[PDB]
């Protein structure tokens, strides 16, 4: 199904922002259209949006984070990340928050700017 | 199931904050956590949520809002709200968002601050 200007994919939609922000802005942002943003689900699904993207280059923001006091990386749903289901690239001295770029997942302050993708999910 | 310290309900997990915050700070929470603000799905809920928060006092924001250029109240889901499955009290003559009282349903300036819950759906 979806919504109008929403890009359906198995049983996910997904909208890609027409604008780069911070990471907590893009929370706000997909919150209010009663979305998140991204849970990657498959390299598939990673794939997917990756080519999506690929007109906006940029790298989007995706639903995971590191906070210095958790000592480690989550997801937005609480679980911790699987270093090879997905595996993240660059420091961590500080608090920092993930993209995806076309080749890598990067940690990035949270205070970058970038593209982002919310979901929905069917 | 739901995870730890939030509380069952139907096919729904809410989660009721320990601060208060402006509407658009509580959307950035949830969102953090992998939910969004609320969408009321029967005067059933709205009644098991208000004797949940009945110990705070205070009154709780939800995923519903009016913006002046759309002329109209909308639920973070897109849809417009029905004034009789659900009726707001208070004026639109600026942007405003709503919160649930004990007895009512507020509109408010989003700049105030106010306890909120945020859903998981199971
Ligand atoms: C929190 O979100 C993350 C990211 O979406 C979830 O991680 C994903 O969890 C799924 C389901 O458990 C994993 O898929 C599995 O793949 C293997 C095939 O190799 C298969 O044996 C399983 O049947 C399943 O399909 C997926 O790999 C994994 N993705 C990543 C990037 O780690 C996590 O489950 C979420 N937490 C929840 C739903 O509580
Ligand atoms: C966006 O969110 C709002 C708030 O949750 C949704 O409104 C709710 O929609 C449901 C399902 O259509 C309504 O329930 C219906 O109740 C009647 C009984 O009077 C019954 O005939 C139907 O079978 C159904 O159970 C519910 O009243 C309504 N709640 C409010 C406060 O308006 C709206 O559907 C959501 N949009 C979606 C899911 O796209």
């Amino acid at each position: 199904k979806c919504p109008k200007d929403w890009h359906s994919h198995q049983d996910k939609c997904f909208h890609v922002s027409q604008t780069s922000i911070t990471w907590k802005g893009s929370l706000a942002d997909c919150g209010g259209k009663g979305a998140t943003l991204l849970l990657v689900q498959d390299q598939e699904e990673l794939r997917f949006l990756r080519n999506l993207t690929k007109r906006i280059s940029s790298s989007f923001w995706i639903g995971l984070s590191y906070t210095l006091s958790d000592e480690k990386w989550k997801w937005i749903n609480g679980s911790t990340l699987n270093s090879d289901a997905l595996n993240i690239t660059g420091d961590t001295e500080k608090d920092s928050c993930a993209s995806v770029s076309q080749d890598k997942v990067l940690s990035e302050s949270c205070d970058s700017d970038n593209i982002w993708i919310c979901q929905k999910e069917l």
